[PDB]
């Protein structure tokens, strides 16, 4: 199946294409073949945008 990710820390977006998120928010990753910033889809807001991959961990 799929592997979801959870935010380890809060993050405030500083560009048009990044997401702001809170610790504990969950994501489905859309693309992670593009560097350490991953295109992700928030399960809270339904938005898609970049997140810093070191701010999340795989959900067990």
């Amino acid at each position: 199946g799929v592997t979801l990710f959870v935010a380890l820390y809060d993050y405030e977006a500083r560009t048009e294409d990044d997401l702001s998120f809170h610790k504990g928010e969950k994501f489905q990753i859309v693309n992670n073949t593009e560097g350490d910033w991953w295109l992700a889809h928030s399960l809270t807001t339904g938005e898609t945008g970049y997140i810093p991959s070191n701010y999340v961990a795989p959900v067990d």
